[PDB]
Formats: structure tokens, sequence, C-alpha cells
């Protein structure tokens, strides 16, 4: 079941800190918010970027994103920003979205996104 | 086949995008910010992010970057995205780096981001 010896890049670039972007935006102004502006932030980051926040917990099911050239690139230059410890998904607890993991000291948490694909570049 | 979006925008140049995020982090974060976790928001974006944020005044002074091809529409995609008015300049008050307006309501504030923090 193992294989054997025989005998694009700009874009991803581009997508990956993009989402890369996103994910620093809600992090950091969620970090510093007013409590009394949050729920006017959360709207703000889900009407303008697609995003929500939820928790992160050890017992969440994911989906990997699928496994092709594209998205391997994408998650590789999303990882050299964030983390290897990043994990990425195209589904958690059986929400599709395109998902993030982010940190805040040792507490876990995710962005949900309403995206279609990995690979997809806003105007 | 029906019903599908024709694609119209362009899309920003890699630096154009990085710039852009960075107002519009700084700008959003402190938008919302608490008064008393304010100076730690501040903190936290000259350290992980090499971003300081100053009043922008009426006696600033500032120079405008080079008027390279790249440059002029780099700037046009910044401005395109930011708004119109939006300054990028490479110097305020003679210190060096790229430099980038931003307002909330009725105040101008500036971003200065250390030119190697892009590469």
């Amino acid at each position: 079941a193992h294989h054997h010896h025989h005998h694009r890049e700009p874009r991803a670039q581009r997508v990956a800190l993009q989402l890369v972007a996103i994910v620093k935006l809600t992090r950091t102004a969620l970090l510093y918010s007013d409590p009394d502006l949050r729920r006017a932030l959360l709207q703000d980051l889900e009407s303008n970027e697609g995003v929500r926040v939820y928790p992160r917990e050890k017992t969440d099911k994911f989906k990997l994103q699928p496994d092709e050239s594209v998205n391997r690139l994408i998650e590789h230059d999303i990882r050299s920003r964030l983390g290897d410890d990043t994990v990425i998904a195209q589904s958690v607890n059986d929400i599709p979205g395109v998902w993030i993991s982010f940190k805040i000291d040792d507490d876990d948490y995710w962005v949900a996104l309403d995206r279609d694909q990995l690979d997809t570049v806003t105007g």
C-alpha cells in the first residue's frame, strides 16, 4: 500500500496571505476588544469576512482538505506563517467551510470561513 | 452553467495584499479596542507585527515613495482598497519606514511598518 521509485506557487502565496491575514485580524481584534463592542466585532467580521469564531476542543471532529497539489501549497504557506501545529480543515463537527485553528496563549480556537474552497483569492 | 457569476475585480499584488491587511488589522483592532487593554494592543502590534501607530497631524512632514512604475500601481491597489485619500510615504517626520495613513471617524492616524517586515 506504499508507492515505489519509478524510472502555481505565486497564486498560493496570495491565497495563504489572505487567509493568514483574516486569522490575525480575528485573533488580534478579539483579544483586545472592549466587551461591549464584541458583538459588533463578530458581526463586522462575519458580514465583511465571512468569519465565525469557535472554541477549539480536543474532542472536535474535523475533515482534512482534499489532498490536491494546490491545497498542499496553500497549507504549506499557511503553516510557515501561523505555525506548523496549525490545523486546516474543510469541515469541523460536521460544519463545512475553510477551517483554520489559532491560539491565544493556551486557548484553542477556530475561525470558520464561509468560503467555497481553499484555493480562492478575493478581489 | 446557469446563474454562475462573472468575476471582474482585479486582485492585488502580493505587497499590496500585505500592506492593506496590516492597515486593516491595525485599524480594526484599534476601533474595537478596550481602553483598558489599548497599550497592550499597541505593544503587541509592535512586537509581533513590527507596526507602530501614531496620530497623524497637520504639522507632519512626509516624502512620497520614489516615482517608479511598480510603486505607482501598487499604491493604486492600496488606495483602491483603503480609500482614495490614503497617504503612502517612505518617510514621516524624517523617520524611514512604509507609512500608511488611515482614519477612525474624524481622527487621522499613521501606520509605520519597517520595510524589511514585508520580506
